[PDB]
């Protein structure tokens, strides 16, 4: 097993000093840091960059052949090298790697170094998958197959994109039979009160007879996906011979609310929200008994599902484009606020697609509904590389964020990097470049539970390679932004007039070596491992906590400001609020929530001074769409993740922007800009002088402050 020594970690905390942001080592500490129990604290950063790194390097299935002495030392090696980039913050796994990697929960779970996934909501086969209904062949098809999976990566704390096209739709059979469902939760249980007050009931008032379907709940995760595969399957003829519409499950096992869970710093909910969930989704089946189930139907049972995750305390539906019933669903307000809010919904469009009319009107309201060109999807890496015929066809849709093209039943697999931050702590980009391919690469080689999965990873072996604080990146190595300006021109198609962007010809080069570092890098790797070259790259996400870490933009995002207060919100009782007054930050009781403490954080964007900074309040809806389309033209084979926001005054340029980049563009998310005005702003724009002045008043350093209170002060944690 390889590992790094103390010896190692020491050297690389005396000569490098981690990039954090303003507000990235108290992001680290509430996010990232785990409990360990036998020291009684909770980690600190070199320690949780040990367990990743460790986590991720002894995944290299070569380590599985009587590694040879050179093999396990240059892997050590590799791992060193990664700590290095690591613990500095000039580049990074995801925000759920940093949170299991190399834990024992990672080791004891399948699917768990993955965040995000995608499936088709269409009868399928369970096949052999670590979920099986008893009642099901191995190669059955049954409806509540993609329910089943969704239902299982949510619980397993992951996002999931899921297709209602009416394509799937369709393939959906008739309702056959509507169920009479009754949950029990006996008398005796720590959630009866609750449960009853959710429709369920005692063991006393249960009505049964001996043709009832009976099943008791395994107090697991996989009792929960089992319940609701077997309430839905119970409505088709085809997995339900003997016509027995007569179900009872029994819950009373399941563990309470706050009660201690495996793979989560949370605890559990309790039984309630399932009950919810299966007396809800039997409602929206028996509603259609008889009849057919529509996309919005499909989409409700997964917003249901989504909804009883959440809990008390993550989904993109993907339908077609002429599906008015679909596209409407979340306009309506009390089914908004109920469950529909669950799910982001977009539409699948072409590049042939020009109806965008009523998708402007929607967007310029609640900005929904999103698009993705599963056309340019499926038949492109890079726009740059054109127009590739099936390079991509078995996309069918993509992951919540929508970075990522994706298959049925298959995982997102990101790695995020911070180009000037990884050059500001002396790394060659090439070289961190190399070393997050190879990260991402060894992933797709731990354990999945669901055989689709395992089958289309073992054919793709799909890395995301994501590049972030690019605005930044940019705006020093440049001084100016990639789109330097605009110069007439005309629709490759319709001959309209229009305005088409000048890129910076010299950021085409720097993301195109990167590129091609990436996919070298995953070429060799692949030969060495033998297995396949990774089918897509790269990409880009926003991801927020973990630019936070470091302080940097956003993806592709630009600065909400040059100069801004930002504020965080903690519980009244955390810990690390003593450390933060004594260090001189200002506080103030939240009036947005009950029982918490904002905390003032002053903060200065990179080029903050620089004419050619742009505040995204500020930055034209036109020019967003030219930046996410250089990124996606020259760096990513993927997608490109972010958010377009405009002013109502842009509102008349969506339709025409979202035809304008019909060839370009393979997923879009807008959202009008809003704000209006927050009396206590989480981000609150200042002037120069006022955030030196600000910033001067925090003479103390927080991360040794709460060391030195953590000693004194015995379980201040």
């Amino acid at each position: 097993e390889i590992s790094l020594s103390a010896e190692f970690i020491d050297r690389v905390k005396a000569s490098v000093k981690p990039h954090w942001g303003k507000l990235g080592w108290v992001t680290y500490k509430r996010t990232y840091a785990r409990w360990l129990p036998e020291k009684g604290r909770s980690e600190n950063w070199d320690e949780t960059v040990k367990r990743v790194v460790e986590g991720n390097i002894n995944l290299d299935p070569r380590l599985q052949d009587s590694p040879s002495l050179e093999l396990k030392q240059s892997l050590t090696e590799e791992a060193e090298r990664l700590y290095k980039l690591i613990y500095g913050l000039g580049a990074t796994p995801s925000g759920r790697n940093l949170w299991i990697s190399g834990t024992d929960y990672q080791r004891r779970t399948g699917d768990s170094l993955n965040n995000c996934w995608f499936v088709a909501i269409r009868p399928q086969k369970y096949g052999d998958s670590k979920i099986v209904p008893s009642y099901l062949g191995k190669q059955e098809k049954a409806v509540s197959m993609p329910f089943s999976f969704l239902f299982d990566e949510l619980m397993k704390g992951g996002g999931v994109g899921f297709s209602v096209a009416r394509s799937n739709i369709s393939q959906i059979p008739r309702v056959d039979f509507a169920i009479d469902l009754q949950l029990v939760v006996d008398e005796t249980s720590e959630s009866y009160d609750a449960s009853v007050k959710v429709g369920a009931v005692g063991k006393n008032e249960l009505v049964q007879d001996a043709d009832s379907i009976y099943y008791r709940l395994p107090d697991t995760r996989e009792g929960w996906v089992l319940a609701n595969a077997l309430l839905i399957d119970l409505h088709f003829a085809q997995t339900n011979p003997d016509r027995k519409q007569k179900l009872i499950l029994d819950l009373s096992d399941i563990r309470p609310y706050g009660a201690e869970i495996h793979g989560f710093g949370g605890t559990a909910s309790g039984p309630m929200p399932l009950i919810s969930m299966l007396l809800d989704v039997n409602e929206v089946l028996n509603n259609k008994a008889g009849g057919r189930l529509t996309a919005v139907d499909a989409a409700d049972i997964c917003n249901l599902i989504g909804k009883a995750v959440v809990a008390g305390n993550a989904e993109l539906a993907l339908g077609s484009n002429d599906d008015q019933d679909f596209i409407s669903m979340k306009q309506d307000q009390e089914k908004l606020m109920h469950h529909r809010w669950a799910s982001n919904n977009s539409v699948a469009v072409d590049s042939a697609f020009s109806g965008y009319q009523p998708i402007a009107a929607g967007i310029r309201e609640n900005g929904e509904p999103g698009i993705v060109n599963l056309d340019l999807s499926k038949n492109y890496g890079r726009i740059v590389d054109g127009y590739q015929a099936g390079i991509d066809g078995d996309v069918e849709g993509t992951n919540p964020c929508g970075e990522i093209s994706l298959a049925n039943g298959e995982p997102c697999n990101l790695f995020e990097v911070f180009p000037l931050i990884a050059e500001e702590q002396g790394w060659d980009l090439q070289e961190v470049f190399a070393l997050a391919a190879r990260y991402a690469k060894r992933v797709t080689f731990s354990p999945y539970d669901w055989e689709i999965s395992r089958e289309i990873i073992q054919k793709n072996r799909r890395i995301g390679i994501s590049m972030s604080g690019i605005q930044d990146w940019l705006l020093t190595r440049l001084g100016n932004r990639v789109v330097t300006g605009f110069k007439d021109d005309f629709d490759p198609e319709t001959h309209e007039a229009i305005k088409v962007p000048v890129y910076d010809k010299r950021a085409i080069k720097m993301v195109d070596q990167l590129y091609k570092a990436v996919v070298k890098a995953d070429q060799d790797y692949s030969k060495t491992l033998g297995c396949n070259e990774s089918i897509k790259h790269t990409t880009v996400k926003p991801s927020g906590t973990v630019a936070k870490l470091a302080g940097a933009s956003e993806g592709m995002h630009f600065h909400y400001g040059a100069y801004l207060i930002q504020r965080i919100r903690f519980q009244d009782s955390d810990p690390l609020l003593p450390a933060l007054k004594a260090c001189g930050y200002r506080t103030e009781a939240d009036i947005y929530t009950e029982n918490t403490t904002c905390v003032e954080f002053p903060i200065k964007a990179v080029g903050a001074d620089n004419p050619n900074f742009a505040s995204a309040g500020t930055v034209s809806i036109a020019e967003q769409f030219a930046t996410q389309a250089f990124l996606q033209t020259y760096w990513s084979d993927n997608a490109v993740s972010c958010t377009i926001t405009f002013q109502d005054s842009e509102g008349d340029q969506v339709e025409s922007l979202l035809r304008q980049y019909r060839f370009i563009t393979k997923s879009t998310s807008l959202l009008p800009y809003f704000g209006g005005s927050l009396q206590q702003a989480p981000k609150e724009p200042i002037d120069k002088e006022t955030y030196e002045k600000r910033s001067q008043e925090i003479t103390g350093n927080v991360e040794e402050v709460f060391s030195q209170l953590n000693s004194d002060v015995k379980d201040l944690e």
